[PDB]
């Protein structure tokens, strides 16, 4: 239907309590990349993305018991940060990691650590040298790429900074922890183990590069948790002085990558067609007006809201199929 036909869905949709997509986000089970899909592209034409993620961020902080497992499951909110950081963050994926990829894609040599998968005669203190000397480059390459990162989503940053502070006031680790599970688990680390999926790369890596890109993910990983590899990881041994000697580097670039106080959001005027993800946000309801009917017959402050989605739903229902 004409987008007009929407403006009453869409802004029980926008409004800030999120009542709505938190019912939609329940019902929603399997199909959480769908409905985050949508939501982002509806919030995002709105200029309300931080909104949607500051807001989802702060719910996650508030339910958790226990601060060494934040972020850890697969939420809504986890797949909208995602979502957004590939669809915002690619130019500070390339300046980070772009060099380096394509130097590991064309080398020869090899980071190979552990002494049995030498198999044919090489040298595992070579093999460590040049791993530790791809590793500095590298980690000055990401540190430095701090004010490429859009100021938008260093203030989202900034937002789970506050939130952990308030939740966890005398863990005084939470506030680089949070920012570190997003920036490296889920956007650098993934990229460096497939680089093709922020386009660095066209072909299958080589065997070399393959495990050199394993080797890297695994060392930054650990960097960026703020943890030595112990007895368990023997051949990751070697990596230890240089997580150790890196460390408060660490610390100061995950501190420092949310000190975006304010909202700064100008981009003007993007208001092409939404009718089309209204209208899929709508089939989603539709799908679901049975669980929905179900949630809205909770007393809560949720109920206004729910009771009137239902009516909406069933409103654009019959503007749908009517006889024309």
């Amino acid at each position: 239907m004409p987008e007009e036909e929407y403006s009453e869905f869409k802004e029980l949709i926008l409004q800030k309590e999120l009542h709505v997509v938190y019912a939609l986000s329940h019902v929603c089970g399997q199909d959480r990349t769908l409905l985050a899909s949508i939501l982002l592209r509806i919030f995002l034409h709105e200029k309300l993305e931080s909104l949607l993620l500051c807001t989802l961020n702060d719910r996650e902080i508030s339910m958790e018991d226990e601060a060494t497992t934040l972020f850890r499951a697969t939420t809504l909110a986890s797949t909208l940060m995602e979502q957004y950081m590939k669809a915002t963050a690619t130019q500070f994926v390339h300046h980070a990691l772009k060099d380096s990829i394509l130097k590991i894609m064309e080398s020869k040599q090899s980071c190979e650590l552990s002494p049995s998968k030498l198999e044919k005669n090489e040298d595992v203190n070579t093999n460590l040298t040049h791993l530790l000397n791809i590793l500095s480059e590298l980690v000055e390459k990401i540190f430095m790429a701090s004010e490429i990162l859009p100021p938008t989503l260093r203030y989202i940053y900034g937002c789970l900074q506050k939130s952990v502070q308030h939740k966890w006031p005398t863990n005084t680790t939470m506030r680089t922890r949070v920012v570190s599970g997003f920036v490296f688990l889920r956007l650098i680390c993934p990229a460096i183990l497939n680089p093709r999926m922020f386009n660095i790369i066209s072909d299958s890596p080589s065997p070399i590069a393959a495990r050199t890109l394993i080797l890297v993910a695994k060392s930054v990983q650990n960097l960026a948790n703020l943890v030595e590899f112990g007895a368990k990881e023997p051949y990751m041994e070697g990596v230890n002085p240089f997580i150790k000697s890196n460390k408060h580097r660490m610390i100061m670039f995950l501190d420092e990558l949310g000190n975006v106080p304010e909202l700064p959001d100008t981009t003007e005027h993007s208001r092409t067609d939404l009718s089309r993800d209204l209208a899929a946000l709508h089939e989603i309801c539709v799908a679901h007006s049975d669980e929905l009917r179900t949630l809205s017959n909770e007393r809560g402050a949720q109920q206004h809201v729910l009771k009137k989605l239902l009516a909406i739903t069933e409103l654009l229902q019959q503007k749908q199929n009517q006889y024309t």
